[PDB]
């Protein structure tokens, strides 16, 4: 793992930047990785403990306490012997995750898209300003990236872009609907060696096809996780649940599978954008059909193939995952255009109001997520 | 090596935070390191380069390129293995070293003192506020402190502090004058082992009294010096030199050698605060007198002590050093009461405005670096 410790203003979380899973730390569980991370012994910590603190601590003691979870355990084990990065502020809240739209354009125009994607806004941020944002972003301890759209790959200059996502972040993720990839994209991808695909495919040909708009498009987008996988690029497979669809997942994990894809995970057509014309709630029927499928699809290709249960590493929206759109435009989700700030017009430190997010929770109407968010108590590191 | 690179305005900087050495990227040269860092071979780096920026590159180009300084020269053998921290901005100066005065207050009340210390300030930050300030520091790259006063250590709540400072910083040290000394606090920092020790010592036993107004102060910090030894914390010794003591110099490192002291450091008394009364500089025999006795120690001494040069790791005041007064306001240089702003009223990246940098670099009278300071032309990575 490569750890860091991001502070918040009600409490602080330690991340494995690599897995993206996170640990909300006790005021108490943060000083005492702090201090393991530095002198890497229970015996000093517990003595520097006893010292600072005036209160009986031994190396048993320590390790007992830090036995109670499986995580905090392994910092008995010398999980914590490598620098701990430290990010956050105990004024706003600052991300760890961000998805950057770096364009509304794209080459299909899907009678669903969430984003009304296809035409570009009038103005949208040059791949130059995206540079800029994501140096501010990763000196700001974001540790995991996301490149969509629209098409992200259409923006002029993707190239540049995506080296320096690769070298500023620990993970880089690329959406694309598959279509027009060239040799030296999938090889510029393959060698920067920290870069995932994930690829909608939203049935067998037929189905996806009609669905998507392009005759052929399943076709072009299969071969595309083909050519990824085979350049030893990580496939996530993203399939976006409907009436007509639903009874073909199954048969869509098998050719992912066969494709190389690391990932296959299903998720519903969701009330937003396009989608609200005409949106029809995916009823019980539909829904057991998948799950029946999903389980079948575990049983013979689980080995394989890591299939997503149907509806921590979730980063929660606003609070530690942004959405950054094209127009700069800083969004807790990208389902919700009610916004945090503006990534160049307003400062981090603003964008990430704790008074803000407050209002957003209780006015937000597409991020069902983020109305549900409940804060621990305050438990601050060092007090 | 513990390896981060700061953006700054001007120009990038890879810095070891372990030795505090530092050397300007350019903006080729920091590209091409954050690649290494990444996918950490030659071959692929390369072949990144020639897809991206559309220019021929092999590996023995690279090899060759980097080989050009012997900084460089190691990331060919794996110096960029380990995860690179990213700091920094492109808008503002932000520090990777600070000095906090965390008091006025001292048991003594030398005549040359630069920082007129003895009684503090009638409002100071409090040990809570500093733990405040180093959590913001850190969270936006320090990676190197010094607790500074008067004498730090009389701070109210100072060995919770100093917990937090080796917690959140790669280094620490603690600037004393050696006297009222506890066990548990020597036992502290030796466990924490990330803090450093600078003792002033002023001359031999009686000239160091005098100096100091305290009789039997060399006594008793010299025992400090070898109870810190003997933890294995490690103690510099500074000797601010003047007509009395230019002929103790000597005399002074044979005693420190045998203490245990790591370094010892002779300078100039400056003719700031206190010392500005009657001020009379050292003349020119004076100052070839403490640089004879320099040099004998070396040859005499230099195995068991490192005696530094009479008059990178030389943090610039202001542009990446900052201090911060025990009133929360932050200026280039602890001889320096003109200021950048205040740690607790003012954002980060106010207090690093570029042009307020430039208008402290001419209109400052105390310290005697910035002036001197020349930019280097504009390189920043990412164009
Ligand atoms: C906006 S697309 C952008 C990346 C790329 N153009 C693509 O389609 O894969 C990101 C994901 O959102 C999904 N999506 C689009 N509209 C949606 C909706 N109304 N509800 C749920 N998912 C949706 C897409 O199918 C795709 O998996
Ligand atoms: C301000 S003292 C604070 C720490 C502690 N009280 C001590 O004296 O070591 C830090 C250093 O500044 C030195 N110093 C004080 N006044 C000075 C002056 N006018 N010029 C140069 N150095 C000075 C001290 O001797 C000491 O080495
Ligand atoms: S879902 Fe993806 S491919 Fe379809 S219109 Fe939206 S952005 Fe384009
Ligand atoms: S030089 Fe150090 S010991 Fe002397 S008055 Fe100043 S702060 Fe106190
Ligand atoms: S994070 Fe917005 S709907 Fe889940
Ligand atoms: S840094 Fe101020 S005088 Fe040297
Ligand atoms: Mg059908
Ligand atoms: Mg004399």
């Amino acid at each position: 793992p490569e750890l860091a410790v991001h502070l918040q203003p009600h409490g602080a979380v330690m991340i494995d930047r690599k897995s993206m899973f996170y640990f909300r730390l006790s005021g108490r569980g943060a000083q005492l990785a702090f201090l393991l991370s530095k002198n890497k012994n229970l015996h000093k910590t517990a003595r520097i403990w006893e010292i600072m603190k005036k209160e009986e601590m031994s190396a048993d003691q320590l390790k007992e306490e830090l036995s109670a979870h499986p995580f905090t355990e392994a910092w008995t084990e010398g999980l914590l012997d490598q620098p701990l990065h430290v990010s956050g502020s105990l004024d706003s809240y600052l991300p760890i995750s961000c998805t950057l739209q770096l364009t509304n354009a794209c080459n299909l125009s899907c009678s669903f898209c969430y984003a009304s994607s296809g035409k570009p806004y009038p103005e949208e941020l040059s791949s130059e300003q995206w540079i800029l944002v994501m140096q501010k972003l990763a000196a700001h301890g974001v540790a995991d990236i996301t490149l969509t759209g629209g098409e992200a790959k259409l923006i002029k200059g993707f190239k540049e872009l995506v080296v320096v996502a690769s070298s500023l972040f620990t993970n880089v993720n690329v959406f694309s609907n598959g279509l027009n990839w060239r040799d030296e994209e999938v090889e510029l991808l393959s060698h920067l060696g920290n870069v995932s695909v994930q690829i909608s495919i939203d049935g067998m040909d037929n189905t996806h096809d009609q669905l998507r708009g392009r005759k052929g498009g399943f076709k072009e987008s299969m071969n595309t996780i083909k050519k990824l996988s085979e350049a030893n690029i990580p496939v996530i497979v993203a399939m976006t649940i409907n009436e007509s669809n639903a009874d073909e997942v199954s048969d869509v994990v098998e050719q992912c599978a066969n494709a190389g894809a690391f990932i296959f995970r299903a998720g519903k057509t969701l009330s937003v954008g396009r989608a609200t014309e005409g949106f029809k709630a995916l009823d019980i029927d539909f829904e057991e059909m998948v799950q029946i499928q999903l389980r079948e699809a575990r049983h013979k290709w689980g080995d394989r193939l890591n299939i997503i249960d149907w509806e921590t590493d979730f980063c929660t929206p606003g609070y530690l995952a942004w959405y950054i759109r094209a127009d700069g435009y800083v969004t807790p989700c990208q389902l919700e255009d009610l916004p945090l700030g503006h990534i160049l017009e307003d400062s981090m430190a603003d964008i990430g109001s704790p008074a803000r997010l407050l209002q957003l929770k209780c006015e937000a109407k597409n991020c069902k997520c983020i109305g549900k968010i409940e804060l621990s108590e305050p438990d601050l590191p060092f007090q």
